[PDB]
């Protein structure tokens, strides 16, 4: 019903929006590393978290290093199965080139074009993908105008060959979290989005502000990863200020995809471990995270 509703995306004045030019809010989660928790990532999943949860986003976090695509780039196959899911389930779905240890994004650009090449040609078509080209630059050597913005600028035409106009999100500095620097040097395609990822334990009013700064620029931004744990991973999950900055992007109308979808022993995981990989979960396989984000998406469900 999702994409059969708002059809075609698109970017106007900085704002996600349909075919009809209205407001569009995604809300989803993010798998986690297809290359260790990939078993929870399939139609079964993908239709629970649609019909239990109210997702309408699917994010495929496809690590190019840590065992990923660039050793063994069978892993790809697992990205297919969830784009022709979501394709079956009428709901969006992310193709993340998951870059992270690999900081800059131009390690592996000619392999990335490789890859976005394949998936534009193949799903181009399809109103349901969103493409997001490189997850988290990092390091204070990797900035947006020598690094992040010229391989978005060589990426970028690499998938306008095969698909005009799906979204594309492209990475910021600073793990996605220098979005005013992109935003003072935007990209010229029209149907762009800028990253921004943060986490509750962690980020608070600081970078809402400079979230705020570049909105204010006309820049478009999509939360494409957040966890409600602190990025040290330490003391539980933050639920208090994770519901401020559910607040805040409802305000502004920010889509989102939560990480992550695992069973992994970790506070930001969604499942507690031995969760069934195929859905249908019980209140108990839910970790606090879980339980959370699946009202967050609940509430706003139509
Ligand atoms: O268990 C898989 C893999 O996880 C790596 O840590 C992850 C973490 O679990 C996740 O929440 C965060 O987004 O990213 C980090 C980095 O990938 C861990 O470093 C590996 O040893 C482990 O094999
Ligand atoms: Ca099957
Ligand atoms: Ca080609
Ligand atoms: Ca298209
Ligand atoms: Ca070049
Ligand atoms: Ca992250």
């Amino acid at each position: 019903s999702v994409v059969e509703e708002h059809g075609q995306l698109s970017i106007s004045n900085g704002e996600l929006v349909n075919e009809r030019g209205e407001q569009v809010q995604l809300k989803g989660m993010s798998s986690h590393g297809l290359q260790w928790y990939g078993q929870f990532v399939n139609y079964e999943s993908m239709k629970w978290l649609r019909d239990d949860w109210g997702i309408n986003v699917f994010r495929a976090a496809m690590y190019t290093s840590s065992g990923g695509y660039i050793d063994d780039p069978s892993v790809k196959e697992k990205v297919k199965e969830a784009v022709e899911a979501a394709i079956d389930l009428d709901i969006y779905v992310i193709i993340d080139w998951h870059i992270l240890s690999d900081n800059d994004p131009n390690i592996y650009k000619e392999e990335a074009k490789d890859f976005f090449d394949e998936m534009s040609e193949l799903y181009g078509d399809y109103p349901n993908v969103i493409y997001e080209i490189a997850n988290e630059p990092n390091g204070s050597d990797v900035t947006w105008g020598n690094q992040i913005k010229p391989y978005a600028e060589e990426v970028i035409p690499i998938i306008r060959n095969n698909d005009p106009n799906n979204i594309i999100i492209v990475g910021t500095g600073t793990w996605s979290q220098d979005v005013h620097h992109a935003a003072d040097n935007q990209l010229a395609d029209p149907n762009v989005m800028y990253a921004f990822h943060f986490y509750a334990g962690t980020h608070g009013q600081n970078l809402r502000d400079q979230v705020d700064y570049a909105l204010d620029q006309g820049a478009a931004i999509f939360v494409s990863e957040w966890g409600t744990s602190a990025a040290t991973g330490d003391g539980g999950v933050f639920l208090d200020e994770a519901q401020v900055w559910i607040d805040f992007m409802d305000e502004r109308n920010l889509s989102w995809a939560n990480w992550s979808l695992t069973h992994k022993d970790e506070s930001s995981a969604a499942l507690m471990p031995g969760a069934n990989p195929t859905g249908g979960w019980t209140e108990a396989e839910l970790s606090p995270s879980g339980t959370f984000v699946r009202e967050k998406i609940r509430e706003s469900a139509s």
